[PDB]
């Protein structure tokens, strides 16, 4: 009678928040026992949890939309990471260049399905055709690939594929700058961090998940309130994460977290959009959402969601070269 | 319809069979659809596994007992590692010696459970009690606590843990030497399934054995290309640490994947004098779904055992 909890990715410094919630007694405290789990193949997870074999996890807000649409019945309850840029990454000289034009004869690497399906699309609005580019399934190896030259640009975070890259270019005394994004946002919504249930197993236990709920925000207004206690305490446990390159990713991080883990109405119905178009999703798709088990009052909707999305990109450039835990202000 | 497949531990050199039977695609040549879950708390792994919400795993021989006891129906259906040395690590000078005795008012860190419950019961034969000494829950972390002096010594595997101890004499320029460790068999890691999962799959079990066969013999004839292999999918096992603890678990892995009935025989006497175990328990594993014939002084071969790839000859 274990409740099975399935992340996203291996462990990233952005889990803090669950594995503290586990650390500190949160989960114990509220009567729960919480088997934590990493999957090997980030495309094995909405299929586990929506089977109901797993009953809770994480993925990205499209996955989880794709999710139903594919026939796993999921349901996102609350928000970890909202919208990180998400993009085409590639260094400079690669040769790639803000126009999507280079990517021609290019090999460029994705990791689930759905991105080469984005940029199959992408390719389409630039006149090229799939394939005048190679797509490769790097899975949660991309950055990586991209630094050992097998492929030459391909799809992830602003605040860890991209930091792998700086951290890679610092030894080669190159610049950060030298990390470069062609952004699919320029709606970057579509890699927003979800909490999801299977559908049944929140029919049956409505209040285990609210509860789970509130030891996530005990624990994230934790990490919010002290990241750097939290952070001791994080690798203490999962050492793998104790070097410089996640300490740094840690910190792009921090302006991402969700402080009310409330999932944002405006970004779904973007992403829903996004989906239909796509034809990942049926015409008559509804979004597979709800901040029903969320036990505090929502926050008022960002007044122009635009203007905060430029002044973002800002204030993680002024992170990157201050090394800084500072919340985007508005 | 995907069979999960649950590790016993962070993924660790000898996974190395499991992970490869993926990428080199023998799970997907025999029609299956494994998913491959890595444990946060190895605590959770057999409960996981017996209650049916996870299909498949890893878990060490004791463990596997003390599960179907426990009420948890799982069955070993082959082995991974064989008889590795554990025991009690600790550093020279720590200071602890051969002698049992110095254990008294240490700190001693154990993985779990049965960690304490094997110290616990050592105490009595040596005259002391629990607690003349105090056991600590540290998790997959017990080398990383003893490097850190928050335990004076821990229990752990002579390829793992005691390796992880002498790349950190190595640094501080001490000899590996100063590596110390206080039926070895209670550690072997298994193969184990959900006795309803097997039941109903036996082809599927049988089929996966095959992918596993197919794979350990690649990492037996040719270790260094398939290492190479695992890290390239593993980039967190490669580091020097990664590979020296690869190498010294080579000798280990079973190359026949057959449950060794001697040692499931000790283990289980072991278990019911514990009083983990029941007085008419009988052994949960099974060679059944192994598709290649058996395998043939075993306290010789056990000392003959005590930066190459060589088989232990017999
Ligand atoms: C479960 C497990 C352990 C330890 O748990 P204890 O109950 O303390 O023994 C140790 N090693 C492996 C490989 C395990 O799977």
């Amino acid at each position: 009678d274990k409740i099975t909890f399935l992340l996203n990715w291996q462990p990233t410094p952005y889990h803090i928040p669950i594995f503290l919630a586990q650390t500190k007694g949160y989960f114990k405290e509220q009567g729960l026992d919480m088997a934590i789990l990493e999957p090997t193949n980030p495309s094995d997870v909405t299929e586990l949890i929506g089977s109901g074999k797993v009953d809770m996890g994480l993925k990205a807000m499209i996955h989880t939309l794709a999710a139903k649409a594919r026939g796993f019945p999921v349901t996102s309850v609350a928000s970890l990471l909202d919208e990180p840029f998400t993009g085409v990454l590639y260094l400079k000289g690669s040769g790639i260049t803000k126009s999507f034009q280079s990517l021609k004869g290019k090999k460029i690497g994705y990791v689930g399905e759905f991105g080469k399906i984005q940029i199959d699309e992408l390719t389409k609005h630039y006149g090229m055709k799939p394939e005048d580019y190679t797509a490769v399934r790097c899975g949660m190896n991309v950055a990586k690939y991209i630094i050992e030259g097998k492929i030459d640009a391909g799809i992830g975070i602003e605040c860890m594929q991209q930091v792998e890259l700086e951290e890679y270019l610092a030894k080669q005394g190159r610049p950060a700058s030298d990390a470069k994004m062609l952004r699919i946002d320029k709606c970057c919504c579509f890699c927003t961090v979800l909490y999801i249930c299977n559908d049944e197993f929140l029919k049956k236990n409505p209040e285990k998940v609210r509860k789970f709920l509130k030891a996530i925000k005990k624990a994230t207004d934790y990490v919010l309130a002290d990241p750097v206690k939290a952070w001791k305490e994080y690798i203490d446990f999962k050492p793998q994460l104790n070097n410089d390159l996640s300490y740094k990713q840690y910190q792009r991080c921090y302006a991402y977290f969700s402080s009310s883990l409330y999932n944002v109405h405006r970004d779904w119905k973007k992403v829903t959009g996004y989906g239909k178009r796509l034809a990942i999703l049926p015409p008559d798709y509804v979004s597979n959402y709800t901040n029903e088990y969320l036990s505090w009052p929502e926050p008022e909707e960002v007044s122009d969601p635009l203007e905060a999305t430029r002044l973002m990109a800002i204030h993680q450039e002024k992170c990157r070269q201050e090394g800084t835990f500072k919340r985007l202000a508005l």
